[PDB]
């Protein structure tokens, strides 16, 4: 995250670290029940060196908050037991990109490890409203990640400024949030991490899965977002939730 500050301590207790066996925090992802978590589908593509999508390969840590500190009172480590990646998922267009991770043995609810509320299929996160991305990812382009979990405020920006912005690039599946003016923005690792809205009462529902961007924090590119919404069925029929 650029232009964010350090959460608090059990601030978002649906975000969730992945680690790559040997390679340490790779992705984000949410957690949505005590047994399934959501992210991105680019996170768990193969490489010639790493079979990022072999789900023995990874290790999830709920109720982290500093990296360098992953047996802290509260971490909660869990292997993965299956990766379920959309299957409309285009590697190269990034159309699609949500993945749903079933975890090996449930997660315990506690003060620092919480679900995610799902938003229902018609519902609509208006153009203009603040929301919350959080993550472990880069602090600036091409810069290092963040020890402690960091969060920022950005705004749903209109669909047709969107795909004006990134001509060629944007499909429906995808909602741009940020700022025109760059300075606050998702960054590499925190991909598959979730956006966390603040809904009528307080509670946090889910708006989207962080997934790609030109550069980070640039002025006229602001990053994009798997929306949400649109695949409350697909979870519903893959995980029962
Ligand atoms: N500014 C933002 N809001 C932002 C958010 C997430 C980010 O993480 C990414 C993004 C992309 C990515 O797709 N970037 C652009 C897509 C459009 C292309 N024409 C140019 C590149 C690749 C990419 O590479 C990876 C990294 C890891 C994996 C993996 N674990 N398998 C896969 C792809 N990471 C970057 C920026």
């Amino acid at each position: 995250v650029v232009g964010g500050t350090d959460a608090d301590e059990g601030e978002w207790p649906w975000q969730v670290s992945l680690h790559a066996l040997g390679q340490g925090h790779i992705c984000g992802a949410s957690l949505i029940s005590p047994n399934w978590l959501v992210s991105a589908a680019h996170c768990y593509i193969d490489d010639r060196g790493f079979r990022y999508s072999d789900p023995t390969q990874w290790t999830a840590f709920l109720g982290l908050h500093d990296q360098s500190q992953r047996s802290a009172p509260g971490v909660q480590e869990r292997r993965l037991k299956r990766i379920i990646s959309h299957p409309f998922f285009n590697d190269f267009t990034f159309d699609y990109d949500i993945a749903l991770l079933e975890l090996e043995k449930p997660a315990e609810y506690s003060s620092m490890v919480r679900p995610i509320c799902l938003p229902d299929a018609s519902h609509v996160f208006p153009a203009g409203k603040a929301i919350w991305v959080t993550g472990w990812g880069h602090t600036q382009y091409g810069g290092t990640g963040a020890l402690i979990l960091q969060k920022g405020e950005i705004r749903v920006i209109n669909q047709t400024t969107c795909e004006n912005l990134l001509p060629q690039q944007i499909t429906p599946r995808m909602m741009c949030v940020g700022f025109l003016s760059g300075g606050v923005d998702s960054c590499q690792g925190d991909s598959g991490g979730p956006l966390s809205s603040v809904e009528a009462d307080g509670r946090i529902f889910q708006a989207g899965v962080v997934s790609w961007g030109d550069g980070c924090a640039q002025r006229n590119k602001p990053g994009v977002y798997t929306r949400l919404p649109l695949f409350r069925d697909w979870i519903k029929e893959n995980t029962g939730v």
